[PDB]
């Protein structure tokens, strides 16, 4: 009854190009099974949100990564909100939430806005700059670091970390195997970084430590608290704003519709987030024998969501390939869905708001006038290199 395929989603070639295949994942059947890895696929957009909003059954403390928690040892601690279910999840997720909260937004909002326009100004003076190098990687090292109060030294394990994290959640493959060998010295950096004392008053790490005091977490729990921050939310925004330009420099009517109306940013990089998807893919562990479309999948199962394949899916989405930037993007997964919906994404769209807002006051064209170069994760979709010309407005 379930259909058998041999699609290796974790494939480099998948990789460079995984249109093809999501559809034909999708036009299988609400349910696959992937023969290359023994796991189920869900790639439309009803069964990926359907999943993600039945948490009691399609479990996340078993891992987030093919790895089922209940077989093998997890390759670092679990983390006590993306790996936790409720209720122990809810006190950790509540001060997550409080940490990134709306009020914390105000107080962040004008220097990341003025670090955004400083950063597009200083391109300006250049021309010819790598998207990624230089505007993707650059702006987030620039604010985000800062704002979590960690110390200067050893920054330059925090990209590294967070691509080891999000290849540890892939299958036990090449590129799985690279990043958590002699990944230590990564681990040790930011294990220290989360330590109390390291973090400067006032920033997120800081803050989550001072839940302590309220029962909400106790003083062990926010180290990995700390942690979360550190894997989930730097090289996630990288992605994000990195998909947000390359659609730009590929869709030059929507940036001129941009610029026409820079308020169009926040729903800019909403879409941008949808269209290219930046998590790709996270695993759920069955609790229980559950029915999913139309198959019987038993107790214990790995069940994989294809995020961005979801957000394509033309039962769902019009023109799902294109880029609009005035679509009705609300009801994407590309933050997920559900109990663990992003709890970063006030500060994700707050970075990818206000960049593309310097981009649309600053900016009258964005070309592509150089190789452009694919980097592989097993769960994030982004470029290596994006070598762009910005003309000035
Ligand atoms: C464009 C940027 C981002 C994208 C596309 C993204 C995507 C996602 C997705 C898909 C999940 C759901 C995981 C699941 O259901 O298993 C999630 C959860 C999470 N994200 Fe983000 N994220 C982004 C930015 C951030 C930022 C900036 C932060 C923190 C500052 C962050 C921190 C977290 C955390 C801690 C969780 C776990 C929440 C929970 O399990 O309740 N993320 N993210
Ligand atoms: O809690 C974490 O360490 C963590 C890591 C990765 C994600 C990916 O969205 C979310 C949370
Ligand atoms: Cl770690
Ligand atoms: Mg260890
Ligand atoms: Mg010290």
């Amino acid at each position: 009854t379930i259909p058998h395929l041999a699609i290796d989603p974790f494939s480099l070639d998948f990789f460079d190009d995984p249109y093809p295949d999501q559809q034909t994942l999708r036009d299988a059947g609400p349910v696959v099974y992937l023969d290359k890895w023994n796991v189920y696929g869900v790639a439309r957009y009803a069964e990926v949100h359907a999943v993600l909003n039945d948490p009691t059954t399609f479990c996340s403390s078993r891992g987030v990564g093919l790895s089922d928690f209940k077989k093998e040892k997890p390759w670092r601690p679990p983390s006590l909100i993306l790996e936790a279910d409720p209720p122990a999840h809810t006190r950790p997720r509540a001060v997550l939430s409080k940490v990134l909260s709306p009020a914390t937004m105000k107080t962040i909002r004008d220097g990341f806005a003025a670090a955004a326009d400083a950063k597009v100004d200083e391109l300006l003076q250049r021309g010819c700059i790598d998207a990624i190098a230089d505007l993707a990687e650059a702006y987030p090292l620039s604010v985000f670091p800062d704002a979590m109060g960690l110390k200067q030294e050893g920054r330059e394990h925090l990209l590294p970390y967070a691509g080891l994290v999000f290849n540890a959640f892939g299958p036990p493959n090449e590129l799985r195997q690279t990043a958590i060998e002699r990944s230590a010295p990564h681990q040790a950096y930011v294990n220290e970084q989360c330590q109390r004392p390291n973090l400067a008053p006032g920033g997120f790490g800081a803050c989550i430590h001072a839940f302590t005091d309220t029962g909400e977490i106790t003083p062990d729990e926010a180290p990995l608290l700390v942690r979360s921050l550190l894997s989930a939310g730097l090289d996630t925004t990288v992605n994000g704003i990195g998909a947000a330009v390359y659609c730009l420099a590929r869709f030059p009517g929507e940036l001129q519709r941009l610029r026409s109306d820079p308020t169009l940013a926040r729903n800019a990089f909403e879409e941008a987030v949808r269209f290219e998807s930046p998590v790709q893919t996270f695993f759920r562990t069955t609790t229980r024998e559950v029915e999913l479309g139309g198959a019987v999948i038993g107790e214990g199962e790995k069940v994989l969501m294809f995020l961005g394949s979801a957000n394509r899916d033309p039962r769902r989405w019009s023109d799902p390939d294109l880029y609009d930037i005035t679509r009705k993007t609300s009801g994407h997964v590309g933050f997920g869905s559900g109990v663990h919906m992003c709890v970063g994404q006030l500060v994700a769209r707050l970075e990818g708001e206000v960049m593309l807002s310097a981009l649309a006051r600053k900016v009258a064209a964005i070309d592509i006038d150089g190789p452009v170069k694919r980097r592989f994760n097993n769960t994030l979709r982004g470029l290596e290199s994006l070598p762009v010309k910005l003309t000035p407005a």
